[PDB]
């Protein structure tokens, strides 16, 4: 409910994001796209993340909702 | 949810500063913005999304309204 | 939890200590406050929402009072 | 879960020793109380409540084969 | 629709094989069992082991 | 509606390598030669079976757009 939104906002109005994994590593780079299960993290080269990996999202700038 | 919803919702809406802790040690700082079955909205300088299955423990600073 | 809420009940309602073990090693220590599907409430110096998901177990301090049946 | 009832529950009929391996390395020991769909109840000096999700390993001190 | 045909092969071949768990513990023996939830290792006795703390399997040999 | 099965698909058919990142840090390089919905089947030495639940990102060591 708040999930998608919160991460097509990223995306649309393209701003960099600072991944923090539940690991402990922070990735970084732009929201290439996304579904119920992954994220497609568009930096160098568009790796994979897997959203059970996620530990928090953290935006550069702000993005309306609507 | 008879206690989960109640407990972050008076948070919310009381703006109760809050500490997470994450099972990875960090500890984040900030109010309730919102949340979901699945993430929270945590506002702090910024506003970031922290998934729930990540979360360890929620402490308020303070005690939270459940009458 | 059709074992978990009696379990969690029981230590609630006679107010019996106990101490959780978080999934990465951390241990709290209080008394439990409330609970449900998802979360349980430990109190102490402060008060806190616990996520069962992050629980490894939940040791009481003591048995509670058991009866016949 | 075909497997997990019918293992649990020869360790608690056969009142074997137990020892209980938890995600984050540390090592459980006692009986098997009971069990269901989410927990385990290990007993001990006391009953402990152990949940299946922080569990990696279930291994008994003797063969239940 | 894999890892399925990929355990029965390793208990139907009889194949020694190591659990890697995400702690980092690693486990020797044979597949004696496995279902939607466990696998059961075999070696001095049999173990039941949760896929959730599975990180990888590899066959020995 | 889905992501990751055209993602490591085409890693797959293009023989692209990749490093897998499991959640406990450690990381496991190889071609991906098998999918389902559960695990993804690893080559390299022998072919390992990685559990999804264990991994935090897949990065490939080259790209694949269009």
């Amino acid at each position: 409910l708040l999930q998608d939104p919160f991460l097509n906002a990223l995306r649309k109005e393209h701003v960099p994001v600072s991944i923090y994994l539940v690991n402990g590593i922070k990735l970084q780079g732009h929201v290439e796209s996304f579904d119920q299960y992954v994220v497609l993290l568009r930096n160098t080269v568009t790796q994979m993340v897997y959203k059970h990996a996620i530990s928090t999202v953290v935006p550069a700038r702000a993005v309306n909702l609507s």
